[PDB]
């Protein structure tokens, strides 16, 4: 079921697929990344291409089966929305969630800098992942608001991995 070797111990893992590179946040023992970047799965685990377990195309999301290769952050809805997002490498900025699919980036920046920041996570002020960046709202040439996938959508995969048959 994928390579999944070498201890990851990382809340967010940067990877690259046949189309591009972006981010994936481990949540509830499930690595979640952005569908508009993975496509035909086969990304890069700790050391080898891993296969995806589920894919919410209607929601543009894909969740793998992370186990001993992921720290997995805590979901928790959090009444407070002072979240924090990290870019492909770091960029720790505070974003106030404006909805389950929207967050207000307190620090506007050129959307080009957010290229690959999608698939990351908006962590509550306590270290709880509740939103994975899905799209940047760029006005003149900088994102003035971040759109992201809801963690509640990850729970549906946990209830049943697609279950087509
Ligand atoms: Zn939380």
């Amino acid at each position: 079921t994928g390579r999944d070797k070498n201890q990851v111990e990382g809340e967010v893992q940067v990877v690259s697929t046949a189309t591009q590179s972006f981010l994936a946040t481990c949540v509830n023992g499930v690595c979640w990344t952005v569908y508009h970047g993975a496509g035909s799965k086969t990304l890069a685990g700790p050391k080898g291409p891993i296969t995806q377990m589920y894919t919410n195309v209607d929601q543009d999301l894909v969740g793998w089966q992370a186990p001993p290769g992921a720290r997995s952050l805590t979901p928790c809805t959090c009444g407070s929305s002072d979240l924090y997002l990290v870019t492909r490498h770091a960029d720790v900025i505070p974003v106030r969630r404006r909805g389950d699919s929207r967050g207000s980036l307190l620090s506007p920046r050129p959307v080009s800098y957010l290229k690959g920041s999608s698939g990351g996570p908006l962590l509550c002020p306590s270290g709880h992942a509740v939103g994975i960046f899905r799209a940047a709202v760029c006005t003149r040439g900088v994102a003035k608001a971040v759109d992201f996938v809801p963690v509640e959508s990850m729970e549906t995969t946990m209830r049943a991995s697609k279950k087509k048959k």
